[PDB]
């Protein structure tokens, strides 16, 4: 196959020592991607040829969860095809691999010195630390960011990969990868992103994709849509209802301490539990989960049964960690393998719904609060 790297991949010369640090990072990236491919393709549940994924946590007609075999989606098949090409010719794919030591697009971080010390690679890359970032921010956002990042290893280690992976893809098994990838406090400065604790208590990182360490633009002329990485969300937070053009996949790593520790919702934009009005080349979607109505929309997540979920384009989704033992645990959260399948077409923006009652209620946003989502049409 012929690999074309993204435009911001600049071939670099490393010393013999540096190359060994790059090589360990690359080797663990390949393990992560091979395991990702196996997680897509290995049959589970009642699916014969690929993994069984949740696609709606509440189907309005059945009143039940709705699933699909994940490789039935052509965009997922294409991710699998591109991962196979990477894994078949890793030396060629490596031309597009960059440790992002001097990455200019935006800041990338390491959670803490403790996490940085997990690998010589992470130490050499020497990203700014999130503990420093949140100490400077201060306030309630900084307090949440300190709680997550000072306890990052404990939070991200409370995982069980033994049922749906054949190697430990967590920070325990791939420490160079998890310590060296660029972590992003995506919501710390976003005033629309819900509570201060959620904003400080949220991170993601990208291993492969247009902003990852592996940045392949095309393989054999096909645009690579795959964007693969990980997310971490602090316990006792609610990620507000949100939506976006790219289809998305979540694989839950966290082993929960109670069945309802980590709840998620995914419902298609036209689900009859919501109210939709056509806008201008889009839809206004009103969500009223008040007075307990939200509860049936949310399902529990765990690394055994409800481990895999696929979000169709513009599907409304949310991740909720306020219930149950979130009121008794500590140093916990929701940690996932995260991916999008079409990262190079349409609008990549992660869009947030907003409170029906206005901006004054953003900081308490949670599933029971009425919300408005302004969806845009995508190009088929
Ligand atoms: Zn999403």
């Amino acid at each position: 196959a012929q690999f074309q790297c993204q435009d911001d991949v600049k071939p670099t010369s490393y010393t013999t020592e540096e190359q060994k640090l790059v090589d360990q990072f690359w080797n663990e990236s390949l393990i992560y991607l091979d395991q990702y491919l196996k997680a897509l393709e290995t049959p589970t549940g009642q699916c014969k040829d690929s993994a069984q994924a949740t696609i709606q946590t509440y189907n309005s007609e059945t009143g039940k969860m709705q699933t699909q075999c994940i490789m039935k989606y052509r965009d997922v098949e294409l991710v699998a095809k591109h991962l196979k090409a990477v894994l078949a010719e890793p030396d060629k794919a490596k031309a597009c691999f960059d440790p992002q030591k001097n990455y200019k697009a935006f800041p990338l971080y390491t959670p803490s010195a403790h996490v940085q010390n997990l690998s010589a690679t992470s130490k050499w890359i020497n990203r700014p630390l999130l503990t420093d970032y949140y100490k400077k921010i201060g306030g309630e956002i900084g307090a949440a960011g300190l709680e997550l990042n000072e306890n990052f290893l404990e939070i991200t280690s409370r995982t069980d990969t033994t049922l749906h992976w054949t190697k430990d893809v967590s920070i325990k098994g791939l420490p160079t990868l998890w310590s060296s990838v660029g972590w992003i406090p995506f919501y710390a400065e976003n005033p629309n992103a819900g509570s201060d604790r959620f904003r400080g208590g949220y991170l993601y990182a990208e291993v492969m994709g247009p902003w990852g360490n592996l940045r392949i633009k095309e393989i054999d002329g096909e645009k690579v849509g795959a964007e693969i990485g990980m997310t971490a969300q602090l316990f006792n937070t609610s990620y507000p209802y949100h939506y976006h053009h790219p289809q998305e996949i979540y694989m839950t790593l966290t082993k929960p301490q109670c069945i309802d520790q980590n709840k998620h919702m995914v419902m298609h934009w036209d689900n009859n539990q919501f109210k939709q009005k056509r806008s201008d080349n889009g839809w206004t979607v009103n969500i009223d989960g008040s007075k307990g109505k939200w509860k049936k929309w949310f399902s529990n997540q765990d690394p055994e049964q409800n481990w895999l979920t696929y979000f169709e384009r513009n599907a409304i989704h949310a991740f909720h960690t306020l219930e149950g033992c979130n009121q008794t645990i500590k140093n916990s959260g929701l940690v996932t393998v995260w991916a999008r399948t079409t990262a190079q077409d349409n609008n990549q923006t992660t869009q947030l719904c907003r409170p029906m009652t206005g901006a004054k209620d953003i900081k308490t946003m949670k599933p029971e609060d009425k919300a408005i989502c302004d969806l845009d049409d995508w190009k088929p």
